[PDB]
């Protein structure tokens, strides 16, 4: 639910703002935490705070290249 | 009321620094994660948890603009 | 418990790196949210995490700064 | 968890070529473990605290990766 909902906001919001290459890196990233998220190998705040965290720089570069 | 927590303490310093942009983008993601817990995709303290994580780059950029 | 290790963690770096500013508004921080958690108004859980989230960017503004 | 996330992130520092990413990391890693052993911290919290810390070390570590 979390890491999805996360993933979802940064991803629409990216959307809005054009960015193509944020987008991807956005999409790399939550792959990369729902397979570590799989393993048990990541708690799922770990999981989320990390998506939070990149998706809110990613979100900044979107709102200054725009 | 842990989101609503996070976010009064974002939003009194945002409107400290005099960020109004900053507040109105803080006030959106606040409503976007109501209508999610609402709609029980996301917990309270993943909410309140990102909520925090955006609300810290905001109070770095409302800084660099005092 | 969780909340006054990161917090000890956070202030004894702030202190050694000798932000004086940081190390006010880590425990300004910290006072807001153990008034809270005794009001019951915010979970240990975003309690903690979002007072590693600011000193975080704390101490990057601290090495920035030395 | 704790050890997990530490050896997670001490690997792709690694890989990023930032050794004083590393050393810092292990400084949280021995400080977290010694709050643990003395029972003032939770494993699962210390786990997510030196993983927020561990993703700054990272956004540094790739920030020298390119300029």
């Amino acid at each position: 639910g979390g890491l999805d909902t996360v993933y979802e906001i940064a991803a629409k919001r990216l959307a809005e703002l054009g960015d193509e290459e944020s987008l991807a890196e956005l999409e790399e990233y939550y792959k990369t935490f729902k397979k570590k998220l799989k393993e048990g190998t990541i708690s799922e705040t770990t999981a989320a705070n990390s998506l939070a965290i990149m998706a809110t720089r990613l979100l900044e570069r979107a709102r200054e290249k725009a």
